[PDB]
DNA sequence: TGAGGTAGTAGGTTGT
RNA sequence: AACCUACUACCUC
């Protein structure tokens, strides 16, 4: 069903490795005394660092490119606690292969190393690793911002230098936190410290003199006090005071157009290049694929979701909502009742307007008038109030569910031609109510898709799942479950998989043949292990794919403007998807199961346009990802106590 | 809290 | 290192 266009995308192929690179020298170390049980990560990668040149990681141990004598052999550094001294000892030099995938990786490695610690002898540039920044954008009265690019680079496997380069801001301040704070800039976003590298949030500064442990008398007691002074007081988190003599400051806040995005790409990589003795950058072209334009429909083919409230929902239901009015007044504005009316006279089934009409501030009473709505057929209530405060957003919005009533936010000072918000507000509403605003008029090969994400919070993280019951279906989300971490603990994914398995049984009478498995980034290993022995067992068939929306890249035309819904695959079962300042494709990978992936990259994009409660805009990612990573957010944000008694056909975190 | 997004500054989980 | 988030600001319908 598609049609090639040729893009490039932000890479360059330079220079071929020479005889020298294709065999780097190893060499073994000596621990005295030993590291620990986890004192490894920043204490072998930290002497692998302070040899010098080109001197990167091999496992246990460290490799170069650069002659061992030029190396530096014995010395002396540590991590807090156990103040080691390194010495190297050779092993010989050997051989590495391109062609071969188990080579091209520990090159690369180098490579990295090879850019980052030939970036850092270069002129007038300034580098934070990876990232090099090349002009002045910005000079402000201690406000320098340099900007240039980030970088990469590794090997090709046919044995040639890649490089990938994508322009970058930088931020660097001049002054002190005082010696700036007295030039007009008001209170600090955060108190970043140059006597460590630890930071602190910003309250209110303290009115009192600090000179009553010892509150100023430690610090020029302490020998920190020398070089610069401290001021005034310091007031943050994680009460605490803090003498602000030093501390290098950091601070926060113009887009480049996309043209000038590109040029500068191949710019820097020129530069870069032929400054590293590199080459020429011949930009790497992939061939990129048209994606299909879905057809989403209502009660009948629509464009855009918002379109279902002039034409008609695709199912919809004897329904009922709610009111609540927490500005002044007390009707619903007649336009919001027009409206809605004539959706539902678009649609099939009947519809009720109810008024809540109680104030939470009535306490218990005001629950009794929920009792009583949600007993006369209410199903969601939409709630018009003047821009409400998170603590106070949240007490409500979980109020009303723990008597299983989604809620969806107005704010207040509202106009007729205020068109598309409260149009947004009413597919939000009833999606909210369990209505099918629109599905997706097409022959897919997953018949079911489902999301995972993960967590909403702080120590803990919730594991959640979303479903679309496919080849247009239903949405219905399931309740999640707390977790550690971000992975989802294997037999949590299995047990949310199979609800949702059993939710496809309740609305087609047959299991699926086939299931579509989206994980949101990366999927840690093996946390997919069981669900896919568990489906493999029921012989059903399934998909697995990471969708990580940073890591993408860029992806340029090569003439004209590159067109929406694009489809380009990379490395086997790896492709990005372009679904149009500058846009980032999805970076997709097939993880498990054997559909091809033009077949993938299909649904994935076609998935994109089920989102309901988006009415003019597209989410970036298919309907059951960013279901899930709206739920889990949501639940998360005001808990899991309150979900019990809320259907989950109702999309209550919209 | 209308919703979608890119662009700076942070941090953290996975996992070497 | 690869990915999530959180703030900020700006754009778009
Ligand atoms: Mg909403
Ligand atoms: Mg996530």
């Amino acid at each position: 069903h598609l049609g090639k266009t040729e893009v490039f995308l932000n890479r360059f192929a330079l220079r071929p490795l020479n005889p020298e690179e294709l065999r780097p020298w190893r060499l073994e170390v000596v621990l005295d005394p030993p590291p620990g049980r986890e004192e490894v990560y920043p204490l072998l990668a930290q002497v692998a660092r302070r040899a010098g040149g080109v001197t990167v990681r091999m496992g246990d141990g460290l490799a170069s490119w650069s002659p061992p004598e030029v190396l530096v052999l014995e010395g002396t550094l540590a991590r807090m606690g156990q103040t080691y001294a390194y010495r190297l000892y050779p092993k010989g030099r050997r051989p590495l292969d391109p062609k071969d995938p188990g080579e091209r990786s520990v090159l690369s490695a180098l490579a990295r190393r090879l850019l980052q610690e030939r970036l850092r002898r270069l002129e007038g540039v300034w580098v934070e690793g990876l990232a090099v920044y090349r002009r002045e954008h910005a000079r402000g009265p201690g406000w320098r911002v340099l900007g240039g690019a980030v970088l990469d680079l590794w090997v090709s496997d046919s044995g040639a230098f890649l490089l990938e380069v994508d322009p970058a801001y930088r931020i660097l301040c001049e002054m002190s936190l005082e010696a700036w704070l007295a030039q007009g800039h008001p209170l600090p976003k955060r108190v970043r410290n140059a006597y460590d590298r630890r930071t602190w949030e910003l309250l209110r500064l303290g009115e009192e003199d600090p000179k009553e442990l010892s509150l100023l008398d430690y610090h020029a007691s302490k020998g920190r006090l020398q070089g610069r002074e401290g001021g005034r007081v310091a007031w943050v988190a994680d009460p605490i005071p803090h003498l602000t003599g030093l501390l290098v400051p950091v601070l926060t806040l113009l887009s480049l157009p996309w043209e000038e995005r590109r040029r500068r790409t191949r710019e820097i990589a020129s530069w870069i290049g032929r400054r590293l003795g590199l080459g020429t950058p011949e930009a790497v072209r992939a061939q990129a694929y048209r994606l299909s334009i879905p057809k989403l429909m209502g009660r009948r083919a629509v464009s855009k979701p918002a379109d279902a409230l002039r034409v008609g929902f695709y199912r919809a239901q004897e329904t009922a909502l709610a009111l609540l009015r927490l500005d002044g007044a007390q009707g619903w504005p007649e336009f919001l009742r027009r409206a809605l009316l004539r959706a539902f006279g678009a649609s099939g089934a009947s519809l009720r307007l109810h008024t809540l009409h109680a104030h939470p501030s009535q306490g218990l009473a005001f629950r009794e008038a929920l009792r009583k709505a949600k007993e006369e057929g209410v199903q969601a209530v939409l709630v018009l109030t003047p821009p409400m405060a998170w603590e106070d957003r949240n007490r409500l919005k979980a109020l009303l569910l723990r008597e299983g009533l989604p809620s969806q936010i107005l704010n207040v000072p509202l106009r007729e031609e205020e068109r598309h918000r409260w149009e947004n507000a009413l597919l939000g509403l009833l999606a909210k109510a369990g209505l099918q605003v629109v599905a997706l008029s097409g022959a897919y090969p997953a018949e079911l898709a489902v999301g995972f994400d993960a967590g909403g919070r702080e120590s803990f993280r919730f594991g959640g799942a979303a479903c679309a019951v496919g080849g247009d279906g239903h949405l219905l989300w399931t309740l999640p479950e707390a977790q550690a971490g971000e992975r989802i603990p294997q037999e949590v994914v299995w047990d949310l998989l199979e609800e949702t398995l059993w939710a496809f049984r309740r609305k087609a009478g047959r299991l699926p043949s086939r299931v579509l498995l989206l994980r949101d980034g990366r999927v840690p290993q093996d946390e997919f292990a069981l669900a896919l022995e568990a489906l493999a067992r029921e012989g059903i068939a399934y998909d697995l794919v990471s969708v990580r929306k940073s890591g993408g890249g860029r992806v340029y035309p090569v003439q004209g403007r590159l067109a929406d819904g694009l489809y380009v695959p990379l490395e086997d079962k790896t492709f990005l998807l372009l679904t149009v300042g500058t846009p980032r494709p999805l970076k997709l990978v097939h993880e498990a199961g054997d559909t091809p992936l033009e077949a993938l990259a299909h649904q994935i994009f076609h998935l994109t346009r089920l989102y309901p409660a988006s009415g003019f805009a597209f989410p970036r990612l298919p309907a059951p990802l960013h279901l899930a990573d709206r739920l889990v957010k949501e639940v998360g944000r005001l808990g899991i106590r309150h979900l019990k008694e809320v259907d989950r056909e109702k999309l209550f975190f919209v």
